[PDB]
């Protein structure tokens, strides 16, 4: 009988398995559905940190196969297609297959968490957990940084920037933007070398960080790889264990405490199947109701993304002569409440022959939801990110595009004479209209955006921390699921809102914090 069964050996699951098992009396099982990634035998596609997009070139190999989602809000005169949503399926989860960038967001993100009912999750309260996770190679001795944590964070030196990146930076300075240097302790608009997590040229997932060999030899830690949890075992309103599929064999495992860390799309599907969710939905699926919690699978957040590409002209290609070089935090101007609501990257890829300015709404207004299609443990949920449902997000994307127009008009970048066209975010390519033309035609620009808006794999919020009297809350400040015993959620599902950040570093932090709450 395990004290803790942790379901999902991803970003959050890895931290929890490590921190909980640090006390020897704690018998802890970490169950991960995908392949193990032993530090001495990491798949070479995974292991290459300089080319972190490589896993997404192995098709399904490292993801949840055929996990499809709806992206944009349904809207008259557009037929939406389902879209494959990458989610890691292996030890380290998203941290094993992501683009290696590691940023925290803005104080205001977390102060809003507390304001929305997550007591002690304000900036003051999360910051120790950001410090504890990291070893910042550049600023680690400075006050808002850690120097001892398991996860390294570093940035390229600005002096190593390509002539192309420099030119972009001169363009941004011309618009009045500073180099803020450290996006993780400086929180106003400007540009910077992005903080990323690598070890030399190698990926450094949370499995490398939290589940190294010494941790693995702990007699009180069990690690089940290629093992899929199918159902939560209950008695009364108490979670009591898990049924797990290994080979063809299903096992029951008893547990004092189940902690779900199965990712923001699969953690709430597991709750819903257990009978924890909106009652009428569950009734509709013949699922007996443990707890009527209507926030389970609501409040699904993401960042809403788009691309601009241009063929590289000779000057630009010469100047563009792998690591994350440049990031831009900017304000759309669409809502006073949401400075720094846009993130942008400007760079060039001589390989595809494209210069790119890709960007997303980092502080969005739109949210969607996910539900079960049926009771089958094998089904994915029905997911609808509902992007651009709130018109402010459409406003933000248009603002971003104008900013790009403005920056590329600056002498430093206009000299290249790039003809910029719209593109999908995730695999940027030709085929979209010219930027200058679309910005001249508003309805056509609205239709394009609604049609081609993407995500940035920052799914979150589906089992939100909320106040103990909030009918729409799912978990309390320590991740305990309201209405049942024996169950916690401790992944990106619990974020009351997505931060102004890529979600990995915030997921590490929240797992450290939740581990602390448990150990305290
Ligand atoms: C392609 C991609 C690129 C990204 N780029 C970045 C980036 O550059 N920077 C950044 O900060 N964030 C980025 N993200 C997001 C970030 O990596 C995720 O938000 C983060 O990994 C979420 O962590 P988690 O623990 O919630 O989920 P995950 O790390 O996804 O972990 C969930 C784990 O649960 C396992 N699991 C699921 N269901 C079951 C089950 N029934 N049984 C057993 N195991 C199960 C999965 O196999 C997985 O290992 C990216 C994500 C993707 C997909």
């Amino acid at each position: 009988i395990f004290d803790y069964v942790i379901v999902g050996g991803g970003t959050a699951g890895s931290v929890l398995a490590n921190r909980l098992s640090a006390r020897p009396e704690n018998r802890v099982l970490l169950i991960e559905a995908g392949i193990d990634t032993p530090e001495n035998n990491i798949p070479p596609e995974i292991h290459d940190g300089l080319r972190p997009w490589l896993p997404r070139l192995s098709g399904d190999k490292f993801f949840w196969p055929n996990l499809t989602i709806h992206r944009a809000a349904e809207h008259p005169g557009i037929t939406r297609e389902p879209q494959f949503y990458e989610q890691g399926r292996l030890l380290g989860g998203g941290s094993s297959v992501n683009m290696v960038v590691s940023n925290r967001g803005l104080p205001r993100d977390y102060d809003e968490w507390q304001a929305l009912g997550a007591d002690g999750w304000d900036w003051q309260g999360v910051l120790p957990y950001f410090i504890k996770t990291e070893r910042d190679a550049d600023y680690g001795d400075d006050p808002l940084h850690g120097n001892a944590g398991p996860i390294p964070i570093g940035r390229v030196d600005s002096r190593h920037w390509s002539d192309f990146t420099v030119a972009a930076t001169q363009a941004l300075e011309a618009a009045g933007l500073p180099n803020i240097h450290d996006q993780n302790a400086r929180f106003d608009d400007g540009y910077f070398p992005p903080a990323f997590t690598l070890k030399g040229e190698e990926r450094f997932s949370a499995a490398r960080g939290y589940l190294d060999a010494s941790v693995r030899v702990r007699p009180n830690l069990s690690l089940w790889t290629e093992s899929r949890v199918l159902k939560l075992l209950t008695t009364g309103n108490a979670i009591t264990g898990v049924s797990v599929l290994r080979g063809r064999e299903t096992l029951q495992v008893q547990a004092r405490e189940v902690i779900l860390t199965a990712g923001a799309l699969q953690s709430p599907a597991i709750l819903l199947r257990t009978g924890i969710g909106p009652a009428a939905d569950l009734h509709a699926l013949g699922i007996p109701v443990l707890a009527d919690r209507p926030g389970v699978g609501r409040n699904l957040w993401e960042h809403s993304s788009i691309g601009v590409v241009a063929p590289l002209t000779e000057q630009a290609r010469a100047d563009a002569s792998s690591r994350h070089q440049l990031g831009i935090r900017a304000s759309s101007g669409v809502d006073p409440a949401t400075p720094s609501d846009l993130f942008l990257h400007i760079g060039a890829d001589p390989v595809s022959g494209l210069a790119s300015a890709v960007f997303w709404v980092n502080k969005p207004s739109s949210t969607g939801w996910l539900k079960l299609k049926d009771a089958d443990p094998f089904s994915y949920p029905d997911v609808d990110f509902n992007l651009l449902s709130d018109p402010r997000d459409l406003g933000r994307l248009k603002a971003g595009l104008r900013l790009i127009t403005h920056y590329f008009a600056a002498p430093s970048l206009a000299k290249y004479g790039l003809a910029l066209a719209l593109s999908r975010f995730a695999a940027p390519q030709p085929g979209g209209p010219l930027l200058n033309d679309l910005l001249q035609d508003e309805a056509a620009l609205e239709r394009y955006l609604r049609t081609n808006v993407g995500g940035v794999w920052h799914a979150s919020g589906t089992a939100r921390i909320g106040r103990a009297d909030d009918s729409q809350a799912v978990v309390d400040k320590a991740g305990r699921v309201y209405g049942v015993t024996g169950l916690r959620v401790a992944d990106a599902s619990i974020m009351p809102t997505v931060p102004t950040a890529n979600t990995n570093l915030p997921t590490l932090m929240l797992a450290e914090k939740i581990a602390d709450a448990i150990l305290t």
